[PDB]
């Protein structure tokens, strides 16, 4: 049905760098996409973490030139934390729409069924994750701000420096 559009406002080392919008699949995945956005938006307040489940203020804690970035991590920041609105796990709701390409939108998880808030975003088509990794939405505007946080990854996966989601939230 009504796909949902949002967005993050992007902080490089602190500096202003553009706004990424993406469009997400409510039609296909509901309830991956559902979780997004209440994430962006930040209405369901306060997470069994005690930490706002809030992408705002968090950051890409893992980037992987020619691959992904990926966050989602407020709880933890590093990748071993992040909190679902259900509740800390979901399944994987289904595997229909693929890893074709730059600008992808996915969950990332620790195996099956561990669905949490930390997703990624390709910079290249990943076709190895197909069937692995719940894709629920694309970029839409933007793709160059990705690029941009891509280029402080590093192949160990540490950034050099922080990129934040210093805003986001649903339009329209």
């Amino acid at each position: 049905m009504s796909r949902s559009k949002v967005f993050f406002d992007i902080t490089i080392g602190g500096k202003a760098s553009g706004r990424i919008v993406m469009e997400l699949y409510d039609d296909v995945v509901p309830k991956t996409a559902g979780n997004f956005r209440a994430l962006c938006t930040g209405e369901n307040g306060i997470g069994k973490s005690g930490k706002p489940l809030h992408f705002k203020g968090s950051k890409f804690h893992r980037i992987i030139p020619n691959f992904m970035i990926q966050g989602g991590d407020f709880t933890r920041g590093n990748g071993t934390g992040g909190e679902s609105i259900y509740g800390e796990k979901f399944p994987d709701e289904n595997f229909k729409e693929k890893h074709t390409g730059p600008g992808v939108l996915s969950m990332a998880n620790a195996g099956p069924n561990t669905n949490g808030s930390q997703f990624f975003l390709c910079t290249v088509k990943t076709e190895w994750l197909d069937g692995k990794h719940v894709v629920f939405g694309r970029v839409v505007e933007g793709l160059d701000v990705v690029k941009a946080v891509e280029s402080n990854g590093s192949q160990s996966g540490k950034p050099v420096k922080d990129c934040m989601i210093a805003d986001c939230g649903q339009l329209k």
